[PDB]
């Protein structure tokens, strides 16, 4: 097939940039196993084996491919308009049952709080195992990305695009047994550093979320959490962000005001309702601190279904939520006939920059939050040095470990910074840097971090966008890793919360989300007293 040969073809250019820019090649062949090479010719298997050959299957084909490596930066995306979508939405419960949280609004004779049993006749459990990956590892993370797109399909990204009639054994909550015919929305087919940490994923998502209706806030990034209020609020703010007070009782009878905050995607630009010339998102997010700062006892921080972001404005916002400097780790990176590139203007741009007002004239006021300061551009100068040391000495195969930019800890925000206690909330769906944010706080013991396993470490990616002849829009491969002592930082990929708290069927099956909650207030309120958390009661 002439198909076959391109797709061949366009694959073992894949197969080269994962031998080229993909920080944590050397990493996945040990805790995975997985063998590139011998993954490359089940490759070859899949296409010459198949029958006259589709061009969106053999996408799929790759897609898999890339797919396998079980990096969430990682992936391939093309050209493709082709969708699938079922205008509803879905949580899973802590003992394993399935919830319709939201429909959109085509009024149909589904509604809230109805599990979810089978699709077509087949239990959801088994209609989502097909969704799954290659080296599908059984992880948490993974069975909600599965989920996720079990209602939302995408060409775009290789899902095998569905249409028409399709049955939906839902469940009343009377312990009654109904079945729904409903239709897909279908359509029809027609630098280095500076690049934002987020998974390929969202990119598309994020565009298909507007695109069609779905605008809900159980959405990655939505600005609005999906956690009811924690009580009876006292305050509130008409502004950009999600925030408001509220007076809580402990176990005696005792207010104290707490904090509610929810930072949801740290690519600031794409906050939902944001206006350019205004204020940005960061200069707005301190003033919500600085009436924290005075009028509240503690800090709940709800940071689920974050996506990631830009390192610097995640840097920034740190930057103000403590008194004292954070131990920020190193990351172990690929270099190209461009990083060093930009490198060589860091040095150039501030090379005579001795005074702290250099510093700013230079770098700015601020960079993307996070404020200038001569020990800034002493990082950066620090950094764009280091890229060279590790650049002409044969190791761009993983340079020494390095500090993103020249950051090695975090400065207070020397007007606003939050003295008080902070807990973070944090699940399954927080990449890239919505993983930065818990850790540092955790590496530093700042918070209190609480709910499920993030999603997966971050580190930049690379968007290569090549000439193909198979759709290959872009692929975006993982091109830093984060090391410990002097390395091999994993075992997991997650920062694991101090207190682990899935969500009780009880909290999702009337969008009350109320032992949930209560468990945090509590936790909370242990801190308030002193600090440290004893127990889990």
């Amino acid at each position: 097939s002439l198909v076959c040969k391109n797709a061949l073809q366009d694959l073992s250019f894949l197969e080269h940039l994962l031998q080229v820019k993909y920080a944590p090649k050397t990493w996945k062949e040990q805790y995975l196993g997985w063998d590139l090479v011998q993954s490359s010719v089940s490759a070859q298997q899949k296409l010459r084996t198949q029958e006259n050959p589709s061009t969106s299957f053999c996408q799929q084909v790759l897609a898999d491919f890339i797919g396998g490596l079980n990096d969430f930066h990682a992936g391939v995306t093309f050209f493709a308009i082709e969708s699938a979508y079922l205008p509803y939405t879905v949580q899973k419960s802590s003992d394993g049952r399935f919830y319709f949280v939201d429909i959109m609004t085509f009024s149909s004779e589904i509604r809230v709080g109805d599990e979810l049993l089978e699709v077509d006749g087949a239990p959801v459990q088994d209609v989502l195992a097909t969704l799954y990956g290659s080296n599908h590892k059984g992880t948490a993370a993974e069975e909600s990305a599965a989920l996720r797109t079990l209602f939302s399909r995408m060409a775009s990204l290789g899902h095998k695009v569905p249409s028409g009639r399709t049955t939906l054994k839902i469940r009343r909550p009377f312990g009654t047994t109904r079945e729904v015919r409903v239709k897909w929305r279908y359509v029809p087919e027609g630098s280095l550093f500076y690049s934002p940490m987020v998974p390929h994923f969202w990119a598309e998502l994020r565009n298909h979320y507007a695109t069609s209706g779905l605008k809900s806030g159980y959405n990655i990034g939505s600005t609005d959490g999906f956690l009811p209020v924690i009580g009876p609020v006292i305050w509130e703010s008409e502004g950009l962000f999600r925030a408001y007070i509220s007076s809580v009782t402990d176990g005696d009878g005792k207010s104290h005001k707490v904090g509610f905050l929810r930072i949801p995607t740290y690519s600031w630009q794409d906050m939902e309702d944001f206006d350019p010339s205004g204020p940005p998102p960061w200069e707005e997010f301190a003033k919500i601190i600085q009436v924290f700062s005075s009028n509240t006892e503690a800090l709940i921080i709800d940071q689920t279904n974050n996506p990631g972001g830009s390192v610097l404005y995640l840097y920034a916002l740190l930057s103000m939520l403590t008194d004292r400097p954070l131990e920020l780790p190193k990351h172990r990176m690929i270099l190209t006939q461009d990083e060093v590139v930009d490198a060589l203007d860091w040095l150039t741009l501030l090379e005579n920059v001795d005074t702290n007002v250099e510093s700013r004239l230079a770098l700015g006021d601020n960079m993307e939050g996070y404020t200038v300061d001569l020990q800034v551009a002493e990082y950066l100068k620090s950094f764009g040095r280091q890229v060279l040391n590790c650049w002409s000495k044969g190791d761009i195969e993983l340079s020494t470990p390095i500090p993103l930019f020249g950051f090695e800890k975090i400065h207070p925000h020397p007007r606003v910074q939050y003295s008080k206690p902070i807990c973070v909330l944090i699940n399954e769906q927080d990449f890239a840097c919505a993983d930065f944010f818990p850790v540092v706080l955790k590496d530093n013991d700042r918070a209190l971090i609480v709910g499920t396993r993030t999603a997966g470490a971050g580190g930049f990616v690379f968007n290569v966008q090549f000439p193909n002849r198979t759709g290959i829009k872009t692929c975006s491969l993982t091109g830093s890793l984060a090391v410990r002592e002097h390395g091999a930082f994993i075992e997991n990929i997650g920062v694991e919360p101090h207190i682990d708290l899935p969500f009780t069927a009880n909290d999702i099956r009337y969008k009350g989300y109320s032992e949930y909650l209560d468990k945090v207030k509590k936790l909370v309120c242990q801190l308030i007293n002193n600090d440290g958390t004893i127990i889990l009661a």
